[PDB]
């Protein structure tokens, strides 16, 4: 599954549906990013350039003029055909390919913009532009503009309305496509496939990177050639840090190993945290927080739905966690009197979801304390934990425990689809995974 | 084989000695760099900053004051902790632990740098600064001398003399030390062992990026968790594009498929690449080029030694590169008018040999058109290549060709050490491999 | 005359009225200038701040937030009240005498400008804030939107629309109160007896500078402190420059001396241009090129009027010139084809007029070509020249003659007031003013 | 008396003699400086490019090359002729004129500055650069030593070292050649010449700005075009302000007025204050503060001389202040102790002198608290004054009473002399003076 160039091309329209006549919108993309000396990170293309584009170049900027209520059209800058930077550098598309690969009307040399971009915001009214997303950009932008400004001699004008795009795209990409979805949902299928891997090949005595090298490899195997985020490999007390990614240490019999990974799919994120031991059993202790943890999980999957907000199920589950420490001693009190006081917060100190699309924390409104209403299409993670730190003053048992489960979601008409339910969670079906591996 | 605090602590003391008296030299962190929103792509440390401290985390900054000619010592700044950035980030140095641990003097908070900075320079003649590396760094530098400038009435004076330390850091960088090299020693193995295992594992019809996901992997399984630059798998015609890095297309039966990948070891780059047979048998053509490719590549290995240059064994090998093509009727002429016109230059257009150590293009000197005589403790690379574009004016069967042959290699006393002999690249040891790997 | 709060007040409410439910403009005063070292030129408010407070410090930005269509507010920040600060540089408003002295609701300390700007700006859906004007002012408004947009986990949102204020405000300034012209009228008075009294202290072996000094000298005792814009007086062939401000040369008995030379009075320009013999004597040659800018600059003011503009006026002044310039034979052939040929360009290569008021080249749009129709309330110069070069290819004895004769009119519902009619031009009373004055 | 070409090139060699083989100085122009849109404020040169060239036009760059011991040459980039531009803002010196003009060996167009400069800077190994005093000369720099840093296979270098040159050029401007004494006193006489206007014409019922306007007249007749420092005409409280340059009070019979003016003299500061009866009468309470201020500037001028400092003489005015003030009854208790608590601080705030030259607060190292060794050739103010504030818990006939003495020294090798004494400040004396003007 894929976005194709007739889904990009709707979307720049859906865009210049949304735009004041006599108006330019300018979309930039993502610069190339130095990892050390003349070495460059594999190129990551800007999610709000790829959302209208599927272009994945730099120095490239696409136009969207809008000269009145049924006159529009697209203009792209992009890098030159250059035989010598070709060679060494890798093929561009260049201007003459352009307009039917992407389906924009007009391609000119980015070496061009500061002698062409003044000429097309000349009279116009209103520019939506992303003030401070990039430098170079509002370098570009600010440049045309002064021309424009300090041109009355030359019969120009400069529009006088800038607008922020963002808040405009962000509400376009908050709700998913279906062919989003399927995008998505391949994502989804990818990351469990990963994650089940890294199940079957944890062994005590491995490096927490081992289970990295598996994960990436699966997702490589698939098509996702980069992971959406850092992948969090975090065992024993690792597991208490929630973004843990030094992946350094060596995996020990009795501990578990908190795994939060995702691939990256046609632009889009696969986000799924296992917790699971190491040896291949949970101990007593262990059971009894994962317990707690995944009764959250599963309650949230049964109440996701339009008509509810996160906010909403979040105190379902801050019911469900202070209950459960109550009952093994970790908490201590009416559960009433903890849940007002938020006395589960030493112990779960994140949000319960996010957004997910072309970034894993997806743009979009969530409203006050993630109050916004859940509608059809929106996309989301679902993710409680437990984190009880070496340190606890709690039964000591407890201490050193980092638990969290996560699954992605799109909410449907009739509830939600479980994009990555696909990679097991019940403690008796991890288990019986790592059993059967484990004899092989 | 690794880098130990007490090398680190010999190479900050080995700077100390060439600086002069009452002068501080100022070696600052990369910064954390953005993949996409609020995702940042995995740390890489400034390789100057990592030769100096074997310090992972940004927002530091190492400060050596030579005081006079027998008294110096050492300030390092860097995050304090910080339980909440922690719990989420993972976990920091600080400023109790960081002398013992990286053996350095004093330790300040990064967040006191503007408050402290001025008064370790106040007073002194020369401050070492690599002006116009970090923006981030110019910033803090700039602000504290021109505190100390405008500070006369607080009897505060600036160093009026600025050198940058770049030029002499880089010369020590070129001359490895016997652990530098051990380094570098395994960096190779694991490199070749990346390399055999793709050529174990390509088939017709695999894409070129599970290629690359399999020498990640190996790379991984290692301990050297992320490659030294850029994987490239260019099979076919991609083959003729130097730093081909879209590895996208599928590999076709009678193709050859050129890999140039190298990991990242404790720092340290490895450089391999191979070019082989898609299909494990090189054809007629294929080999004609191969050989001439291969015959360089033996030479050179021969003749580096003490004494020798890059430029000089270029020498032999455009000699060998212009004779194999006029036997092959590629080119056409006598061969030393071919070599008076620089006649081998539509297909050998890049360099024999770079540097290699903390950088996969390292730093350090290499005199006009790389003469300068080389030394032992050098590092360099060593890969001629062809490469027939597929609309070259040359007989037909050779269009579309791309061979690269490349190991990594240490000037000794007595010539140099190879430090990926281990992979191998006569053609028919890879025939060999190949035969044997599709058998199974 | 001057401009009073409560006129100030009226224009910021003005300002409001056009503006946006919902919105805030900014507006900030000028940064101070170094001119030498730790030495500043003297403060010049910026036209557009003064305009709206008439408050001559800086370090103050005016916020009008208009919170919906019936409830608006101002809130001033501005330098607080320190006793050591104002011991050394001069007495501060500061905070608690603001509100009444200018008429606003609050003031609000400028070393608070970061921490109080973002919280006005939350939650509106416009601001208003001419981009590129100031780097400080930019600087602090986009940190501003910047912690807005970043700030939603603390319910904070930024405007997505930014309008730039200045071209409705620059209309606003086009157009002249009666205030207005009262202080126009004043400085047009003062300026001229500046000029007179040129023409009566003018001797041969002065030097240019001398007059400068006399007009500087007679703009400050009518309590015109500065200059509108640095005063040149050309003698001789530097009359042939248009802008010539070094007025380093003697006058020589035989030249003609061009000052254009106005005052600032309360904010705003006058600007008036005479030309005179040095000696009190136009010769034969000067007299036949001033006759010539004498009757276009008196046609001129027979012309201005509402619905006429600076292009019609300026093709009457062009057919005055061209015919002159025939009748002296400096120009050869038909009046009609010269005219089409724009033929008097070489010798008359300014526009007629501009507009004048808080700055002397005043805002306001002109309309392509100066084409833009006139109405009542606007203020401009009429500025007819020639400038014979002396190099230019005419009669000898015309060769380095540079001639400028200049007054400022107001647009009446009848016509025009000129301003500086006080100061004479035509020929003879100027030499029987010079021959008053020498007697003496 | 002016400062002459040879003295110029003098300069260029002087400091060349200082600079290391292999070396180039940059010193640039100052910028142009808006005052209000389009119109900018009179040109001033950088000082220190004023030093070594006597040359006052902006986009100007002197590079001083020292090739070795015995080779040296200097190149000038300035603005090139263009007809237009001159027609229009006046004449340019261009490439052409400038070697013999100013002496120096080259001329190029400041538009290729870029083109340029890293040709002059390849493979030296020192630049002088006052890195930071203009942002446009850091950017050529830094973007001249990025072309040499990175262009290595071009054969290009970057010198390492980079040196300030203010210390050494300022201590050069510390000590003045004979010439620019004469060119110091000529100041000093025009100001002086402008202080006795002032006293002459007086009268209760001016207001303060009336007196700048004199003064200002004064010095433009003598050819001094421009003031030095921003003049200061404090009558009543107001000379209780430092620097009270609003000037904007009617001068009330019964106050005094002090006035602090000087005039730029081919580039040289005048500055002198003197203060005295608005009606031309000291009162009782005004001549006690009077008398104890010319006794401490009698005094200092009696000592200063090669071989003391600023701060022994201080040592001496604090003792005449601070006895002075007990016999009035102003400050109460023993002098010795009343000194060792610097009881005087209230009353006097300020320092005793400071350099004068180029700049009124000119360049040159003080010393800790101005200890530094005083020695022919040296130029200094002597401005003590007393500021006793309107509610002052003193007797309440000194409140509001406002008195500073200035004259301007140049240290000689017997004492020093008085630059500025042919303004008088006997009170008898200015009694006279003011007595006899206002008999006319
Ligand atoms: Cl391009
Ligand atoms: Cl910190
Ligand atoms: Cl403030
Ligand atoms: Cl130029
Ligand atoms: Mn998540
Ligand atoms: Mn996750
Ligand atoms: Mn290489
Ligand atoms: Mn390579
Ligand atoms: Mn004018
Ligand atoms: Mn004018
Ligand atoms: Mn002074
Ligand atoms: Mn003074």
């Amino acid at each position: 599954s894929e976005i194709s160039r007739q889904e990009f091309q709707r979307r720049r329209q859906a865009l210049v549906e949304q735009m004041q006549p006599g108006s330019a919108a300018l979309i930039f993309a993502a610069p190339e990013v130095t990892r050390s000396a003349d070495s460059e990170y594999p190129y990551r293309q800007n999610s709000d350039f790829w959302y209208f584009t599927g272009f994945n170049e730099p120095e490239a900027v696409l136009v969207l003029i809008k000269s009145d209520d049924t006159h529009n059209h697209s203009v792209l800058f992009n890098r030159v055909r250059d035989l010598t930077a070709e060679i060494w550098f890798g093929r561009r598309l260049g201007q003459d390919a352009a307009p039917e690969k992407l389906g924009v009307d007009r391609a000119l040399a980015f070496s061009e913009i500061n002698q062409q971009l003044y000429q097309l915001l000349n009279g116009l009214d209103v520019v939506y532009h992303a003030q401070g997303e990039y430098a170079y950009a509002d370098v570009i932008v600010n440049s045309a503009l002064e021309k424009l400004r300090k041109g009355s001699r030359q019969n120009l004008t400069a529009p006088a309305t800038m607008i922020d795009w963002r808040p405009v795209v962000h509400e376009m990409r908050l709700f998913k496509s279906p062919e989003e979805i399927a995008v998505l949902r391949r994502a989804g299928e990818i990351t469990a496939m990963a994650h089940t891997r890294a199940m079957e090949k944890c062994r005590p005595g491995m490096f927490e990177y081992h289970l990295e090298g598996e994960i990436h490899h699966e997702f490589n195997r698939h098509g996702a050639r980069y992971p959406s985020y850092n992948t969090i490999v975090g065992s024993g007390e690792n597991g208490c840090i929630l973004a843990y990614t030094e992946n350094e240490c060596e995996m020990r019999d009795g501990d578990l190993v908190l795994i939060d990974a995702g691939c990256e799919y046609k632009g889009y994120a696969g986000d799924i945290t296992r917790t699971f031991p190491v040896n291949g059993k949970f101990t007593q202790a262990q059971r009894e927080i994962y317990d707690i943890v995944l009764e959250s999980l599963e309650t949230s999957l049964r109440l996701y739905r339009p008509g509810t907000s996160i906010l909403e199920v979040t105190g379902e589950v801050v019911r469900i966690m202070v209950s459960g420490l109550v009952k093994l001693g970790i908490l201590k009190g009416d559960v009433d009197e903890l849940i007002a006081q938020n006395a589960h917060r030493p112990f779960f100190m994140h949000g319960l979801s996010h957004w997910l699309g072309l970034d894993v924390h997806d743009v979009g409104v969530y409203g006050q304390d993630r109050s916004r209403i859940l509608e059809p299409g929106m996309v989301l993670t679902v993710e409680p934990g437990l984190y009880i730190a070496p340190d606890a003053e709690v039964p000591e048992q407890y201490r050193g425990i980092g638990i969290r489960i996560e699954d992605d979601i799109v909410i449907t008409e009739t509830g939600n689809e479980n994009l990555t339910a696909s990679v097991v969670k019940k403690p008796e079906e991890i288990e019986a995974l790592m059993v059967a591996a484990r004899k092989q």
